[PDB]
C-alpha cells in the first residue's frame, strides 16, 4: 500500500482538499488525517495510505515529504 501523490486541491485555512497520486486519482483529504499538515503546500509530494470515503475515494496517514527541514514552532 502506500501511494506517492501531488497536491492540486488544498485549502489550509479550512484544512481539507484533494491530493491526486500517479496510479488511481484524486482522493479527500482533511488536515486531521496528516502527520505534518503545515508542510502540506501546492505541487508539494505526499505519501498516504488507500481507503473508502462516502463522497468518494480517502486517504489516511498522510505524510508529506518536504525538501527541506526547517522549524516550525513558538
Amino acid at each position: 500500500m502506500a501511494m506517492n501523490g501531488t497536491i492540486t486541491t488544498w485549502f489550509k485555512d479550512k484544512g481539507f482538499g484533494f491530493i491526486k497520486d500517479e496510479n488511481g486519482d484524486n482522493r479527500y483529504f482533511h488536515v486531521i488525517k496528516v502527520a505534518n499538515p503545515d508542510l502540506i503546500k501546492k505541487d508539494a509530494a505526499v505519501t498516504f495510505e488507500p481507503t473508502t470515503n462516502n463522497k468518494g475515494l480517502s486517504a489516511y496517514a498522510v505524510k508529506v515529504v518536504p525538501l527541506e527541514h526547517h522549524h516550525h514552532h513558538h
